[PDB]
């Protein structure tokens, strides 16, 4: 029953994975409920089917001729692949980080209760310091390391790496058809020419602006407010992080916080929950730790 | 199986969440069924699809000439947005509050209990006022911070807070609307201008000017019933709680009502099952305490 | 596995929730099903959309000229909002009463079964009645409060209350839109007007004036059976209630039956079945109950 | 695991209230498959809207000029009340009789069980007429009783009553509109008179009149043969029940037939295989019984 | 975990029942898929509401004037009461044999397996034709009866007329309205007569020929298939079954085999898993058994 | 846990049930899609319902006049047929072989175990050929019998000959009407004749052909792959199988191959995780036993 | 619980297999929503039924005259076939190398954990070197074999030549109809000929070119993407696998890497939390490893 990742990251993958599916949902149950999404003012004298057939044609060329509006075909797909993106760095952190960081974590909470254990009957009254000299040679092993920190880094910069291609992709392409609701469409370029019956342009409008306008500004804005919970997470770690064995812990608290040791300590002081806190919560002494 | 939340809270939250959502679908599923959510009265000699075009042309522009009615496209998208401005405050006291208060009620329950047990071989008959020394340096220790009260504060603030910006949107914009059926919507203004035959103005109706008005209704009365109860759950703790721990509990029953044990003793007092509560449903008495 | 509610109580709550919650289905189902829930009888030369601007527009409207059918339009809604006024009383009871009653029900069995196994080793044959302090005490204690039984009056108060208003609702709106199955509309109110080629009037006629019909007659009739149960439920506890414990029971019988001992009492006759009832099915006596 | 209901009376019940079920599902299904219930042959120059309007007045009306059609209408209405009416004595059954005879069978079944472990060591080899002092005062005190009884023959009196209720409201309405496929139906009644488009006369016809038939005939067909086990089954406990204890049993078997006895020995008889049945199956006998 | 049916007989009802099911399945599927289920060639002049009118009022007449086609409209409902039909059989089996049989196996199967761990003890070496008086008298008095042998019987004679019922109907009604999809219908005969714009007789078609014919003849291929293995359970039990106490079993193996003997000895033999089969699956001796 | 069916045979019904549904499947979920699976191109002055009238004939008569198309009609019940006639061979193995072989199964693993376990305690130092009488009377009685050897060579025979069925069914009949997209319909044969008005011959296309191709190739290809899998698991037993109780097994490991004992020994080799398999895996000896 | 896959190959699986079904099911609903996938722009007076046979009649050919274009309409069914292709090797190593794999892992498992609980009687101080003959007889027998290496390469090479094989497939036919949206298609071939009204040559525009080019840009794209992960694995055993029961490990550590050895070490090595992995994450010594 183990908790194995911090509950701000888990409402930040919930957000960033939840929110592109649900504006691709957004956008596909209107335009199968409207029919078409768009309309085309036709001659009079063009019958019925070749009234269907100039919408269709419209549709799949979307070229505005007196400069192109390819965004409005491909929002859902563009949506879709931004799921995948934001699912990416989640996948790598389940199948990289924690196998390791589990058995980390189990082997040190067993062998911390063991010494709270042992320092219990010391309690009831120096031989202590060299008592624990796997606590010494194992949290050396793993402070000189650089395994998994680098992952934990690395999910929060791909993280904000694909937050800004989307800001990059919007703000490149969003912009420039924004209030443009109608275009021009020609069909008489390929062997439809020199036939006198069709006109030369026909006006059509898009029906479903709305939606992108809408589409559009929302995304923007929550992207823009998972980005300081994202950086706070990335700096968590920056700073050292301060609260027997804990003694031992705050004998090698120093140096250059980049280590292994930063990210299992979080860890461990995101689940103190687990090993016996009585003594956490009211925060002489041996006195008072005697019950 | 302990209980966290207090019971008015827990349908308040219910009824706050729950009628947007509601609203929204009693919205979603007529303009599914009624088909177009706006007809307009096209001339005779207009064919088929320029009447399509016409209608679609006027419920995405939306703009009344001789002014604007756009709350009635963004009525179901603003409704959904109150239910997760509705969420945030729970999300906040679910991941911000509840971890470190449960293991406040479960150590404070427990040693009751055990405090009651060593009481009973007294009672069968002064080593009690130092008998317990945890009750009186934890219970000073939480007496003394100002954690968790701030956040139980303010959940209730940031729902009042919401409560009035769904006030002032309302009365700001859906009030200028009501009694608004019919509007002359145009078309010739951009390219389509200088076209004799499409004339200069096209009366349009909408159609779902009583799902507006009743959504717009229900919406004020149900989130002016839900305020006198919010505003009682903030009082609540304002005044001093009342009903051998006991008496040590009553020993530091002073002093300014804002601290963390206002909080912990509501949650007690709500959860009085969990112990045994055999001698507070019969509210000399050793002897009746005796059984 | 305690019971908590009374048989009859629970069918009376099952009928008054579920009935307009049937009653506003059997309406949904079928104006979806037909189309339009009125036609009306546009002239010839009305083209396809003008006739399908006229229905809208006289089902928006809604008024007779030559008063008002404006119940016609607001059946379900009116119909969902009963079902929330007949669950809030269930609310009231599940969230006000229950509780401290469920406790007051196990404290009372448990230390019943207690008497009875005490009692059980003077059969096999006065320190009797003075043998259960806690018996005459507590219960005394419960006699003297008005605690539950206020709350025990007030829900079936607010129901029937709720059903004298539906009582008037109906009689004072649908009384007088009965046998009214068409009626004048008229649409050259507006800026309409001054336009020769809609005419002055247009006949419309209402095509779910059955539905109407079959919905009120029923509910009338379903809400006036279940007002005698509500009276006998209400009018149940006002007769006092008659069947070593059971003799210390009946000590205490008398007075003003206004207590929360009579709705002790009548739960724990409804809940006979948990405790030992072997000598209850067999209403010399020693001699018998030796077995 | 104790089995409360004969099995004819359930497959009885189960019958009687799912055979409306079916015919009214029989024929909403049809209805909303076909479209429109009714047909009229309005004049070719009605357009469109105008014939429409004439197929929803005509099936609104239902009334045959040149004598009233209203059961087409009011047929899968009156089929679902015949499900309320059949369920009603299933739940008087289920809230008026099973809690007292679940005792009731639970006590005698445990007392006779160790009335034959008695037995048993007097099998192996007169104090046993008085040995059973319960098994008379009990059994002699219900003997004397007429509590469930009644309501018992109730049930099947109130099914056999229901019965000839549907069988007089078939007979004497649906009866008089069979082989009634077409009626002339008129408009030019009210407001739409003095007006010469419309004609005086409009034939129409019923398109659903083979599920009016069939309806009718399987419901006569099944409430005709459900009536031979109705009656047995309310007969069955006027003739006397015949198969230690047993001679106990057999000893104050006689007088009127018309006891809670009757009932309770029924149920026994039906409820053999929950006690030691071993000797039953094998219908000098000490010797036999000594296995 | 007793087996309570005999495999043939499973797969029997099994077939028996989901085919007629199925096969209403793939007629209810294909009317509703593809609409009117007989079209007909109105005149040119009939505008649209005429011609559906004369489709409406053929489909409900459907008979053929220069002569009846009736089964075409009854085809589902026809195939719904043969699964009614032989669903009869298989509760006439589980309400009326299976209660008895089953504790006539279970105390045969604990009273063998008694005898076989007896005769272990004589088997590692006359008082064994006596050791076993309830395995003479017992099985002496069921060979006597005549209860269930006589329910066994008449449910595979009840399928057996019925299937020869479903013969009879099928070959005496759809014989005769093969190979005819076509037919002269009339409407001129009731109030529409004296009117000259319609014309006398119209001609329609039957869309769905092919589905009668693939149903009638597929039903009557299976009903051919299921004969012989129905007559073959029947006769299983006419021939002698053959396969200590097999010794005993052996002794009163003669006589007219019409007996309740032969059943139970059958379901012994099909269930001959649940006793210990060591010795069975190997068809001197004491040598051999002494393992 | 017992495994009662070789893997190859598992995934061979798995394949063969499921390809004919799925074909069947991608064949009922397009012309429910497209519509009718037949269009004819009517004279221009048909109206609309003799179009209708004319499609529907040609459907239903499929017959090409200037020979017969009837496959295109029949075929997903054609498809559907051949699931039920590839799931009989699995119902014959499922009622007809596995009980006897499941008991057969079970006791041989039981002495197998039983032997290896006896033998232990002869390793750990000729009283053994004679130790298991049983292993060598059993088996002998088995090897002469020919029981179920015929009905796992009769399910394969069975696959094969509906393979050739189907192989024949396809290549007569699907043959000769491959390439052929069009025929010219008649409907001037009975009653229509002598009737100016609709032409002698109308042209008609199938929308289908496709589908009918893409099913019948397909169809062939999987049915051609599955056939030498087919052959190998007839010809499995033809080859003797070969890897102090396997002593013993080899003794009578001889002569003619198709006896009952083949089939055992494969099921044995297909289970051996069930018994002790550590020796099996690595293929002085009684020292490396000793283990 | 042991896990008997590489988490590479898992995710790998995962997406060949998911990959073409979405594809798939992102092509067929898209067609029945839009309706046909193809639309012709037919002459002024084709009527209605003319127009709807030229559409199918063109969509059934789907051949460019003035030059194939049959991918259009073999997409779905050539990307499902894509399914099949990628679980064939899925099932390959599901039915021929885990049954195998398991058994040799547990063994191998268990006897390391024994020589570990051995050798630790050691630790707390040579008959050492022999101590463990099975770990080094049946490595040795293994390390001989060729068995299920083959199957594990053999894997990975069924996987890239099936993705080669979607290269060439994709490459040479999708690539030539690329920007080709519209063709002349023609109908006047067989028995319309020889018909004056029909024009020669019809214009017909695809609908569903964007659904063309998306799905093969995608497949392209992700097909190229898991071709490094796939060669990855491939070679990963190429490479020799580094790290009392060790050090026999490392002793036969040597030779050519391909046998049964590499592939057994690497799921060792994955499966490394299975057994005590207390001294594995903490890479004198036996003083460590005292504890």
């Amino acid at each position: 029953g183990l908790r194995l990742e911090l509950p701000l990251d888990r409402i930040v993958k919930f957000v960033a994975v939840g929110s592109p599916l649900l504006l691709m949902s957004l956008a596909f149950a209107q335009e199968f409920s409207s029919g078409s999404p768009i309309s085309c003012f036709s001659p009079s004298n063009f019958s019925i089917r070749q009234a269907a057939y100039v919408d269709s044609s419209c549709w799949d060329s979307l070229l505005h001729h007196k400069k192109s509006l390819w965004p409005h075909k491909a929002l859902p797909y563009s949506l879709l692949a931004l799921a995948l993106l934001m699912y990416l760095p989640v996948l790598l952190w389940q199948y990289a980080a924690v196998p390791a960081l589990s058995s980390d974590l189990l082997f040190i909470i067993s062998e911390l209760d063991k010494s709270y254990n042992r320092s219990i009957r010391l309690v009831q009254h120096k031989e202590r310091y060299f008592e624990f000299p796997l606590l010494e040679r194992y949290l050396a092993c793993k402070q000189r390391s650089h395994s998994l920190v680098a992952t934990y880094l690395l999910r929060n910069s791909l993280l904000l790496i694909f937050t800004s291609a989307t800001y990059l992709y919007l703000g490149h392409f969003h912009l420039d058809v924004f209030f443009q609701e109608e275009f021009s469409c020609s069909i008489k370029t390929g062997l439809l020419s020199d036939e006198t019956h069709v006109p030369n342009l026909i006006t059509c409008r898009l029906t479903s602006l709305s939606i992108f306008q809408i589409v559009s500004l929302s995304s923007v804005a929550i992207y823009t407010i998972l980005v300081p919970v994202i950086i706070y997470n990335l700096t968590r770690l920056c700073r050292w992080d301060k609260r027997p064995a804990f003694d031992l812990l705050s004998r090698k608290m120093l140096g250059c916080p980049i280590n292994d040791l930063n990210v299992i300590l979080l860890f461990l002081r995101a689940n103190i929950s687990e090993l016996i806190s009585f003594s956490w919560l009211s925060v002489d002494f041996m006195t008072l730790l005697a019950g």
